[PDB]
RNA sequence: CUAGUACCGCGAGUUAUCUUGUGGUAAUUAAAAACUACCAGGAGAUAACUUUAUGAAGAAAAGGACAAAAGCCUUGCUUCC
């Protein structure tokens, strides 16, 4: 039960979304479209850039019910992009999900948040055997 | 028990833990193997250097609980630095024991962490009677 | 039990122990008090310095030996320095051990004085769960 | 009873003890021994100095103790120094003990603390009657 | 039952070993990978440099093992270079097989290390007839 | 008192972090009086580099004599620093 966003700035290459319980948090998705020769042929490149925005509130350091003492926010921030031919689009859907197994078990299952890296840590490929 | 820490960064000459719950804790483990010379033989050294460095706020001035607001931390920090021939560690381990004992005489059970120095504790060698 | 050492040079703010039957072995301990001054809080910090020196003889020829071999001598040295303020002095006896376990735990129950690093070691804090 | 001090700093001329509890009171002796010559024999001059420092706080309450107003601390010293040929050393503890009483008479019991001087309170000499 | 290493130092193209025993025993490997460009048919080669140090006593008088007496220990070393593709890697592993082979030749059959050489020592190809 | 005895010092620079806090930049103030944002900057602690004490090592490419070279030298790079 996610609070949906709505767009803010719609443009032919950028589309902003915002929520409108907390302005601050965002999301924004620009495209930069390119006709590539890649060599005795021409294919079309994409180069989406999809970046999330949320600004949090700091530890709040514990034993501190006091409502008004409030700290400042960080920034917490993803982004992403994807670049690849349009027409090797349903090829490149593998690769975007296969990305996302590689960092989660290595980030998201595993301590990258923190700043280690687990060089055990085992990662697969797209392809299949 | 004890939180344990995770390691943060990891390398054959230096590994770093800190703590989850806090980063500012933490344990450095360093090495530094060196080839040294004595008379008509070659012999293997180690010198392994040990930090743990902890950030304390303050004393904090009893009489009145803490008001939210952060106290000023300073550090604790133990280095320990332990020098000695790699085929002399059965011995160079009892050299630790003794100075474990030793220390912990001024300081553990004396008042040398006070700043102060008893010329007549008591003080055992490694070499047992 | 073990040889008792006596002070050889008590100065304002070190003393150094020596054993009677080898001078070779000595104990030295050392103080630097120092005014240190945070956040509305006068602090006195004290940084204690202890080095612990044995030399020991070669590993001496494998196999067997006599007693006329007599091989080389090689520097055995422990140093530690503890480095806090003496207003929280009890707290700070409290990682002491700690630094001390986890230096046990990784060189005595370990090979890191051989030189190897064990990454997967456990490290625990000083803070109780 | 009284928490013994402990020394700080030794020297042949200078000792200075400081109380473990707290660290800032303080009781100094430093002697400046001499050689004089008055009627064409030697004589051996001793010149001690005691000091003692203490930090009282200032009467911080003013009807109001309040669990944790913390107001600085003034300086209450006390010097006196010592001086007279060792030869004649056995009058001279006498001279210490008649000096004693007459202070005792004008600040201990008297007024002089506030900061009045009594032309006729009684004064007695080393020498009796 | 040859005793086993463990690695010492690790490097993004460099892991050596040694044994805990002996820390004089080495044995190093060192891969260099670089892109190789050929007549339009791009290629991968790497170079693996492994060496396997022994640091061995000289050889004492013959008729007598009785007395301690230690040699300066002489350097014994092998090293050993591997350069080709990584496609043709498969048959690649022939041609070290067929190098094995061929040095076995002359140097553990033959007297090749005592000086010796015998331009009659059959030297076989690495393809098969 | 002064051959000696004995006594004294232990530190360079740059950068960053933390604490203390000298001035300047403007505000309320007639105001750089004093609180605030920034910088310079005195001081104490820590971290990184050249190099200090005193620095030391690790070859793998190049030139130097030479066959374009390696082995004899240094430099690229790194380590506590």
């Amino acid at each position: 039960a996610n609070k949906p966003m709505q767009p803010i700035t719609s443009t032919a290459n950028k589309i902003v979304w915002s929520d409108p319980t907390r302005l601050s948090t965002t999301f924004s998705a620009s495209l930069l479209r390119q006709r590539v020769k890649v060599g005795i042929a021409e294919l079309n490149n994409v180069s989406g850039q999809y970046v999330s925005v949320y600004k949090r509130p700091a530890p709040k350091p514990e034993g501190c019910a006091d409502a008004c003492v409030i700290m400042p926010n960080e920034n917490q921030s993803i982004r992403t992009v994807i670049s690849g031919s349009a027409e090797n689009l349903a090829t490149l859907k593998a690769e975007w999900e296969t990305h996302k197994r590689n960092v989660d078990t290595l980030f998201a299952s595993g301590n990258a948040g923190l700043g280690f890296l687990d060089p055990t840590a085992a990662i697969v490929s797209s392809d299949t055997t």
